[PDB]
Parts: structure tokens; C-alpha cells; sequence
DNA sequence: ACGGATTTGATTAGGTATGTGG
């Protein structure tokens, strides 16, 4: 039987079937569908999303990543499970949120990613690619020192360990944001609590949960403000969370915007002063599920949303269910009909990010000259080599040369904003056929941007017979190539081939002619 | 930028009902 082998993106005609193999410490780079190639909602597909993962023993080129070689192409079968373990939480209510949310956990992850080998259909033949079985968390941000920084001298304490005196003290506390107030004057009131009683706190204005019926003490509900210059930044924080401004959540006719369960870790200094303790907000920011948190925040956010879902009543729940998933991680289970509070949280803890902040500093302009959907020009270079299919898969490098192969077509696709190719050694029988190593037999090429596929389907509707699409399955062309590159994350690539004067129309007159050569 | 010596400093019921975009 067979013997041990390095886990490598060429290597799937060594997997074994059903074999589970593992990605330890990966970077996803990117992912298709994504906003550069799908603008618009496109319904994401199970299978059809595929992400490219980079371990750092494989050699870095440049921010144009080869597929098989330095990364792994590796398709998603399920979608709602992969964002679920993941921890993307807006699929399927919003494909681009979702994408975007995919985005945020790559960019500042590692993962441990569990891959085997699937069986796929390419028309009447069968190949194999990478899908996903599971994915784990591996590495995430470490601790800001701004965070660590801050904390040391604003120490986190709930409500009620909070010690005031004459003199300003400091300290960090999350909290529920109560209500927001202004009377035009020299400070806005964003009151907030902890459900932790303190007996020098005393704010009984719109001091309720939800609604009427669900009490807030008084000795619970802090007041607290902010100086107006500070305002404009807190609201543009929420409003990365919540698209609109504090003013804009006391919607309801009074102050209290507890409707929203909007939590944030508060920056505050504390005085006596006038027999009152006067609470400022020096900061303010949102914490949501998917906010990175130290462990220590984690001990006081916990039993802090626990307390929300659990005396929220459960009409207001019911109603504001969507506009509170921003901050609660509540779910919709099934054989009840109930809302839960999932446990869920984000916790705190070189080599690409310094090759895509090289791409930050130079042009993206200068590798946009390759998008594939750039309009695709015939002469960019004299004599091209005739070439096989793994010489291709190994050219590796971005040489700007258009290349020559004779290729068996196994099938064709419309996916609509491309037309995939899907070529094979020209000299095997009919298309019946089960490729084993697809790295080294199996050549995709693809056909994307308004001009190019226009100029393929002879329509600017890309109108077609449907029977004149699959018309060239099964026949052998002489094809030319250009590599190009599509966007698989802000600052990454990948690279792809295109075929340069290639037609339905002349596919499809050469297929026939083909035929009636052969009868 | 960066940090502290960090801007000021009020009421306590009860009505109505989203999500931030298909």
C-alpha cells in the first residue's frame, strides 16, 4: 500500500478517498464570490464558493497567487455551516454583509483548516478538487497595547465596585447604553448599565428595559456624559455597527434606546461633585460578537448579555430581534419557535501582510493591466511556444506571454459573468473519463469582462443557442493563452488563463468541421 | 502625533412597536 506524502496543493491524486488532511496555521488569502467579481447579491452557491488558503512553507511570488502551487483552491460545500463555525453572522439575510463579515475574520486570522478530496463532474468526466470538512481557529489579533495600556489605568470594574470621591477616578466598564439625551447644552447624555447596583448612582429618566414593564433601578441606571467634541466620534464608531448616529436610536418619543441592546465598553471618569456622581464618557466603543475581546472583558460582557436576553421582555425581543443581533448573538431555533443567546465571542490573543502592504504603497494599477476582465488585445508577444498541460500548470510566474496548447475540450460553462473551458490531454478516448491527477491532466481556462465575453458570444446580451455552447464538448483546439489574474481579496490575486481569439462561433463551426474530417 | 494634569455636572412616569435594505 501507498507510503507517507507532504500535504501539498499539487498533491491531490495522492489523497485517499475520505482521508481526512489538515491545514495547520493557514491564511486564507481570499475568496470567490467577492465584491471585485460579483458585484451585485449574487446567491452564493453551495460549492461554488471556494476560498485559497497559503501555508508559509510555500514560496512566496508576489501578491499574484498561483492556484496548485503556492495555495490551495479548496471549494465550500456547505455555506451555511461554513459561516456558521467561522463566525460569519448574517448569511443568509445578507450575501454582502456575509462576504464582508468573511473578509474582517480572514484578514486577521489563522486557521486550521481540514481538507479531503471530492469528487466532482466535469461534463462526462470526473476530477477531483479540495473541500472543505472543518475549520478552526488558530491564531487572532493580539492585545492592542493601546487596550492593555488604557485598562492599566482605567481598570475594568462593574457599576457597583465603582469608588468615587472628591477627586477623578478612572475606569472601563461595559455596558448597556440606556439612553441618549440633549438639551442643546455643553453635554450629551448617553446613560448605560450593568444591572449592578451602586448606592451613589440615582438616574430614574427613562430607567427601563425594553419597555414599561421591565424596571432599570434607579441605583442601576448610570447617568453619564459626554463633552460635545467627543461626540462626533462615538457616533461615527456605532455608526460602523448600526449605519446611523447615537441621536437618531431614541426613536421612540423618550430617551431610552434600550430597544437596540446596543453595548459598548465605556472609558469613563468618575466624581463626586454636587451630591451627584458625575460619570464622563472619555470613550466609547461598540462590542459586538464579532468585536475582538481580551478575556477578562469576556468575564463581565458574558453574564452582562445574559442578563439582557433574560429580563428583556420577551414582545420587545420579538419585534427588535434583527436590530439587536448587531450587539446579542441571539438565534432562531426551531421545534419551539423561541429566541436563544448563543455563546459566541471573538477573542484577542507578517509575511503576507507586508507583501499586500507593498501592494498598499505601488499600484494596484499596475497588476489591474492583467485583470482578466480587462479587454483581451491578440499580438502582445511574437512566437509562442507550443506547450503541454503540466509545462502550463508549472509556468507559475506572471512572463506576460501568450502561449500555445492543444487540448481536449471535457466541457464548457456559463456561470454568467464568465465562461469556464475545461481542457485535458488532447490524446484520450471520448470524454468518458475519470482524471486522476487533475494537476497534472486537467486545464481550466475562463473568459470574464463585458468586451471579452461580448466578443465571445458575438452579442452584447451574451445571447446564445444553448445548443451551440456545448457544441465543442469533446472536440480537440489549438488554443492561445493568456495568463491573467482576478481579485481574491483588497491587495490579492490569483492567476488564471484565458484563451485569446476564441469564439462560440468558432468552437462551434470547428467542432463540425472535426467531426465530418473524422466521418 | 501622544498623553493626562482629561472640557461638565441632571431626574426619578409612562406608549409604542424596524433596520440600516431582498
Amino acid at each position: 500500500g501507498s507510503d507517507p506524502f507532504d500535504l501539498k496543493p499539487d498533491s491531490i491524486s495522492k489523497a485517499i478517498t475520505d482521508r481526512l488532511y489538515h491545514i495547520s496555521d493557514g491564511k486564507i488569502l481570499g475568496f470567490i464570490p467577492n465584491q471585485y467579481l460579483d458585484p451585485e447579491s449574487s446567491l452564493i452557491e453551495d460549492d461554488f464558493l471556494l476560498i485559497y488558503v497559503y501555508t508559509y512553507e510555500l514560496p512566496l511570488l508576489s501578491a499574484v497567487f498561483v492556484p496548485e502551487y503556492n495555495c490551495y483552491e479548496i471549494a465550500i460545500t456547505n455555506v451555511a455551516k461554513f459561516f456558521s463555525k467561522i463566525g460569519v453572522r448574517s448569511y443568509p439575510h445578507s450575501i454582502k454583509n456575509s462576504l464582508l463579515e468573511l473578509k474582517e475574520l480572514i484578514d486577521n486570522n489563522r486557521y486550521d483548516i481540514t481538507i479531503y478530496k471530492k469528487e466532482f463532474t466535469i461534463g462526462a468526466a470526473k476530477s477531483s478538487k479540495w473541500a472543505l470538512k472543518d475549520v478552526v481557529l488558530r491564531s487572532a489579533l493580539p492585545t492592542p497595547k493601546e487596550v492593555t495600556f488604557t485598562e492599566n489605568k482605567f481598570p475594568l470594574v462593574r457599576v457597583s465596585n465603582i469608588v468615587p470621591s472628591a477627586s477623578s477616578r478612572y475606569y472601563t466598564v461595559i455596558g448597556l447604553a440606556v439612553t441618549v439625551k440633549y438639551t442643546g447644552g455643553k453635554t450629551l447624555v448617553l446613560s448605560f448599565t450593568d444591572f449592578t447596583a451602586n448606592p451613589k448612582v440615582n438616574y430614574g429618566y427613562d430607567s427601563f428595559l425594553g419597555s414599561f414593564q421591565e424596571r432599570i433601578p434607579e441605583n442601576e441606571h448610570v447617568h453619564a456624559l459626554i463633552y460635545l467634541n467627543r461626540v462626533e466620534s462615538l457616533n461615527e464608531k456605532l455608526q460602523s455597527i448600526i449605519k446611523m448616529g447615537l441621536m437618531e436610536c431614541a426613536d421612540k418619543g423618550n430617551s431610552n434606546i434600550t430597544h437596540r441592546s446596543i453595548i459598548f465598553k465605556f472609558t469613563v471618569k468618575c466624581q463626586l461633585f454636587q451630591g451627584k456622581l458625575n460619570t464622563v464618557i472619555l470613550d466609547a466603543d461598540p462590542i459586538t460578537p464579532t468585536t475582538p475581546v481580551t478575556t477578562e472583558e469576556y468575564k463581565l460582557l458574558k453574564p452582562l448579555r445574559n442578563k439582557i436576553f433574560k429580563r428583556m421582555p420577551s414582545e420587545v425581543i420579538q419585534l427588535y430581534t434583527l436590530t439587536m443581533s448587531r450587539f446579542l448573538p441571539i438565534s432562531k431555533n426551531r421545534m419551539s419557535e423561541n429566541p436563544q443567546l448563543l455563546q459566541e465571542q471573538a477573542f484577542y490573543d507578517d509575511s503576507i501582510a507586508k507583501l499586500e502592504n507593498q501592494l498598499k504603497r505601488e499600484g494596484v494599477d499596475k497588476i489591474e493591466e492583467d485583470a482578466a476582465t480587462r479587454p483581451i488585445e491578440l499580438f502582445g508577444t511574437r512566437n509562442p511556444k507550443t506547450v503541454d498541460i503540466i509545462d502550463i500548470k508549472n509556468n507559475v510566474q506572471m512572463d506576460h506571454k501568450d502561449i500555445k496548447v492543444t487540448a481536449k475540450i471535457l466541457s464548457i460553462f456559463d456561470n454568467g459573468n464568465n465562461v469556464t473551458i475545461y481542457l485535458t490531454r488532447s490524446g484520450m478516448v471520448g470524454t468518458q473519463c475519470t482524471i486522476e491527477n487533475p494537476f497534472e491532466e486537467l486545464l481550466k481556462v475562463q473568459i470574464w469582462g463585458r468586451q471579452n465575453l461580448t466578443l465571445f458570444f458575438g452579442n452584447p446580451n451574451y445571447s446564445y443557442k444553448r445548443e451551440e455552447l456545448t457544441a465543442c464538448i469533446g472536440s480537440i483546439v489549438d488554443f492561445t493563452l493568456i495568463p491573467r489574474v482576478l481579485r481574491v481579496n483588497e491587495y490579492l490575486y490569483i492567476k488564471i488563463w484565458c484563451p485569446i481569439y476564441a469564439t462560440l462561433e468558432s468552437l462551434l463551426i470547428h467542432s463540425r468541421l472535426e467531426y465530418d474530417n473524422d466521418t
